[PDB]
Protein backbone atom coordinates (compact mmCIF):
# COMPACT_ATOMS: atom_id res chain seq x y z
CA UNK A 1 0.00 0.00 0.00
CA UNK A 2 1.44 3.36 -1.22
CA UNK A 3 -0.55 5.76 0.93
CA UNK A 4 -2.16 6.38 4.30
CA UNK A 5 -5.40 8.24 4.98
CA UNK A 6 -5.89 9.92 8.33
CA UNK A 7 -9.09 11.50 9.63
CA UNK A 8 -8.62 15.08 10.82
CA UNK A 9 -10.71 16.02 13.84
CA UNK A 10 -13.22 18.77 13.11
CA UNK A 11 -11.62 21.11 15.70
CA UNK A 12 -8.06 20.75 14.38
CA UNK A 13 -6.84 23.90 12.61
CA UNK A 14 -6.10 21.99 9.43
CA UNK A 15 -9.70 20.77 9.26
CA UNK A 16 -10.92 24.33 9.89
CA UNK A 17 -8.89 25.72 6.99
CA UNK A 18 -9.99 23.01 4.53
CA UNK A 19 -13.59 23.43 5.63
CA UNK A 20 -13.47 27.22 5.16
CA UNK A 21 -12.03 26.77 1.65
CA UNK A 22 -14.75 24.26 0.72
CA UNK A 23 -17.56 26.30 2.31
CA UNK A 24 -16.46 29.44 0.47
CA UNK A 25 -18.54 28.08 -2.40
CA UNK A 26 -20.42 25.13 -0.84
CA UNK A 27 -23.11 26.91 1.07
CA UNK A 28 -25.82 24.42 1.28
CA UNK A 29 -23.63 21.53 2.57
CA UNK A 30 -22.20 19.96 5.71
CA UNK A 31 -18.88 18.18 5.96
CA UNK A 32 -19.08 14.64 7.27
CA UNK A 33 -15.33 13.90 7.38
CA UNK A 34 -11.99 15.22 6.13
CA UNK A 35 -9.10 12.82 5.65
CA UNK A 36 -5.52 13.75 4.88
CA UNK A 37 -3.59 11.75 2.30
CA UNK A 38 0.05 10.84 2.68
CA UNK A 39 1.83 9.13 -0.24
CA UNK A 40 5.58 9.57 -0.14
CA UNK A 41 6.20 8.51 -3.71
CA UNK A 42 3.68 11.02 -5.08
CA UNK A 43 4.90 13.69 -2.71
CA UNK A 44 8.51 13.21 -3.75
CA UNK A 45 7.60 13.54 -7.44
CA UNK A 46 5.57 16.70 -6.70
CA UNK A 47 8.32 18.26 -4.57
CA UNK A 48 10.86 17.77 -7.34
CA UNK A 49 8.51 19.15 -9.97
CA UNK A 50 7.76 22.20 -7.81
CA UNK A 51 11.46 22.96 -7.52
CA UNK A 52 12.00 22.44 -11.27
CA UNK A 53 9.02 24.59 -12.24
CA UNK A 54 9.73 27.36 -9.71
CA UNK A 55 6.14 27.23 -8.47
CA UNK A 56 4.14 26.74 -5.25
CA UNK A 57 1.21 24.39 -4.82
CA UNK A 58 -2.31 25.71 -4.92
CA UNK A 59 -5.19 23.76 -3.40
CA UNK A 60 -7.82 22.91 -6.02
CA UNK A 61 -10.92 20.72 -6.02
CA UNK A 62 -11.81 17.50 -7.80
CA UNK A 63 -15.11 15.71 -7.32
CA UNK A 64 -15.25 11.97 -8.06
CA UNK A 65 -16.79 8.68 -7.03
CA UNK A 66 -15.78 6.97 -3.81
CA UNK A 67 -14.92 4.01 -6.09
CA UNK A 68 -11.79 5.84 -7.24
CA UNK A 69 -10.40 6.88 -3.86
CA UNK A 70 -7.96 4.01 -3.52
CA UNK A 71 -6.70 4.45 -7.08
CA UNK A 72 -6.18 8.19 -6.86
CA UNK A 73 -4.54 8.05 -3.45
CA UNK A 74 -2.07 5.44 -4.58
CA UNK A 75 -1.38 6.30 -8.27
CA UNK A 76 -2.58 9.90 -8.67
CA UNK A 77 -5.36 11.26 -10.90
CA UNK A 78 -5.39 9.75 -14.44
CA UNK A 79 -7.08 11.56 -17.34
CA UNK A 80 -8.16 8.36 -19.06
CA UNK A 81 -9.40 6.49 -16.03
CA UNK A 82 -10.86 9.29 -14.00
CA UNK A 83 -11.85 12.36 -15.92
CA UNK A 84 -15.56 13.08 -16.38
CA UNK A 85 -15.44 16.71 -17.54
CA UNK A 86 -16.18 17.40 -21.18
CA UNK A 87 -13.18 18.27 -23.28
CA UNK A 88 -13.50 22.03 -23.47
CA UNK A 89 -9.98 23.10 -22.69
CA UNK A 90 -7.87 20.08 -23.59
CA UNK A 91 -7.54 16.40 -22.79
CA UNK A 92 -6.19 16.57 -19.23
CA UNK A 93 -7.37 16.50 -15.64
CA UNK A 94 -9.84 19.29 -14.74
CA UNK A 95 -9.30 20.93 -11.34
CA UNK A 96 -11.60 23.63 -9.97
CA UNK A 97 -10.86 26.84 -8.11
CA UNK A 98 -14.27 26.58 -6.43
CA UNK A 99 -15.57 23.33 -4.96
CA UNK A 100 -19.10 24.07 -6.26
CA UNK A 101 -17.87 23.90 -9.88
CA UNK A 102 -16.55 20.39 -9.43
CA UNK A 103 -19.67 19.42 -7.44
CA UNK A 104 -22.19 20.63 -10.00
CA UNK A 105 -20.35 19.04 -12.94
CA UNK A 106 -19.83 15.63 -11.36
CA UNK A 107 -21.99 12.86 -12.95
CA UNK A 108 -22.22 10.51 -9.93
CA UNK A 109 -25.10 10.02 -7.52
CA UNK A 110 -24.57 12.30 -4.52
CA UNK A 111 -24.38 9.19 -2.30
CA UNK A 112 -21.19 8.20 -4.22
CA UNK A 113 -19.50 11.63 -4.50
CA UNK A 114 -16.43 12.69 -2.59
CA UNK A 115 -14.45 15.90 -2.98
CA UNK A 116 -10.70 15.64 -3.35
CA UNK A 117 -8.49 18.60 -2.65
CA UNK A 118 -5.16 18.43 -4.46
CA UNK A 119 -2.03 20.51 -4.41
CA UNK A 120 -1.56 21.60 -8.02
CA UNK A 121 1.38 23.26 -9.80
CA UNK A 122 -0.31 25.41 -12.41
CA UNK A 123 2.71 27.35 -13.66
CA UNK A 124 2.09 29.57 -16.65
CA UNK A 125 -1.42 29.09 -18.03
CA UNK A 126 -3.15 29.78 -21.30
CA UNK A 127 -6.70 29.31 -22.55
CA UNK A 128 -7.22 25.74 -23.52
CA UNK A 129 -8.41 24.27 -26.71
CA UNK A 130 -10.18 21.05 -27.41
CA UNK A 131 -7.29 19.85 -29.67
CA UNK A 132 -4.68 20.10 -26.92
CA UNK A 133 -3.30 16.93 -25.36
CA UNK A 134 -0.51 19.03 -23.69
CA UNK A 135 -0.12 22.78 -23.19
CA UNK A 136 1.72 24.89 -25.76
CA UNK A 137 5.42 25.45 -25.20
CA UNK A 138 6.31 27.52 -22.14
CA UNK A 139 2.90 26.84 -20.57
CA UNK A 140 2.26 24.36 -17.80
CA UNK A 141 -1.56 24.24 -17.73
CA UNK A 142 -4.65 25.35 -19.56
CA UNK A 143 -7.55 27.38 -18.22
CA UNK A 144 -11.01 28.59 -19.08
CA UNK A 145 -9.87 32.24 -18.93
CA UNK A 146 -6.68 34.03 -17.99
CA UNK A 147 -8.60 36.89 -16.26
CA UNK A 148 -10.70 34.95 -13.91
CA UNK A 149 -9.13 31.43 -13.99
CA UNK A 150 -11.54 28.94 -12.43
CA UNK A 151 -10.73 25.63 -14.12
CA UNK A 152 -7.16 24.38 -14.50
CA UNK A 153 -6.37 21.53 -16.88
CA UNK A 154 -3.26 19.55 -15.98
CA UNK A 155 -1.54 17.17 -18.37
CA UNK A 156 1.16 15.57 -16.16
CA UNK A 157 0.74 13.70 -12.89
CA UNK A 158 3.82 15.17 -11.21
CA UNK A 159 2.10 18.57 -11.14
CA UNK A 160 -0.46 17.13 -8.70
CA UNK A 161 -0.42 15.79 -5.15
CA UNK A 162 -3.73 14.42 -3.81
CA UNK A 163 -3.96 15.99 -0.37
CA UNK A 164 -7.42 15.70 1.26
CA UNK A 165 -10.65 13.78 0.74
CA UNK A 166 -13.88 15.44 1.90
CA UNK A 167 -17.11 13.56 2.57
CA UNK A 168 -20.15 15.89 2.57
CA UNK A 169 -23.94 15.97 2.43
CA UNK A 170 -26.65 18.49 1.79
CA UNK A 171 -27.52 20.81 4.63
Amino acid sequence: KKYKLSEIHHLHPEYVRVSEHFKASMKNFKIEKIKKIENSELLDKFTWKKSQMKEEGKLLFYATSRAYVESICSNNFDSFLHETHENKYGKGIYFAKDAIYSHKNCPYDAKNVVMFVAQVLVGKFIEGNITYTSPPPQFDSCVDTRSNPSVFVIFQKDQVYPQYVIEYTED
